């Protein structure tokens, strides 16, 4: 699809068998989604943004799909006000801005 | 353009005869530029980002170029850790998202 900013670029996800919607970020480094439970291994992380840092679990090779497109890699968990994705998983969707 | 997301989506802007590097941030819903000078009034207004919120400066129809594309539209002016380009520039610039 083309997503246009108008709006929020909010999509459906799928992850931990949850669905979810989340916010397509070009400025987000990594993946944040809130609390939950994954499988796994996790190690701690901070995450820093407007306001200041948010401590985070990380978890790898996490498998999420994203408005029905497959995508893995690192998903950080943790008390954002949203769930994010970013790079990390939409490179994997073949996700660019164009203009 | 059409811009990948494997790197920071950084580009050039110029405001106030200066050129500056921003993120292009579709997670974000309004532009916050590092301080700077800006002329005319501005208003309050609270951004909340990933750690909290913070006080910036609202400067309205603000002349700015980004990416070689001009725009005028709003600028916030506060502590964020890096300049973004959020929505209500983006849309001037005609962005979307695309996979
Ligand atoms: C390492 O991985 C990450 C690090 C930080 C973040 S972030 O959420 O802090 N953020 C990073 C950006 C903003 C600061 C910066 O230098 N780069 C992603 C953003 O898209 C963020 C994503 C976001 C975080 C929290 C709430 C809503 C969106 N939006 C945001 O901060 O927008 C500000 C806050 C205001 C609310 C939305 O628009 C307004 C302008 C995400 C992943
Ligand atoms: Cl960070
Ligand atoms: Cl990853
Ligand atoms: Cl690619
Ligand atoms: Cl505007
Ligand atoms: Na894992
Ligand atoms: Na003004």
């Amino acid at each position: 699809p083309q997503i246009t900013l108008w709006k929020r670029p909010l999509v459906t996800i799928k992850i931990g068998g949850q669905l979810k919607e989340a916010l397509l970020d070009t400025g987000a480094d990594d993946t944040v989604i809130e609390e939950m439970s994954l499988p796994g291994r996790w190690k701690p992380k901070m995450v820093g943004g407007i306001g200041g840092f948010i401590k985070v679990r990380q978890y790898d090779q996490i498998i999420i799909e994203i408005a029905g497109h497959k995508a893995i890699g690192t998903v950080l968990v943790g008390p954002t006000p949203v769930n994010i994705i970013g790079r990390n998983l939409l490179t994997q969707i073949g996700a660019t801005l164009n203009f």
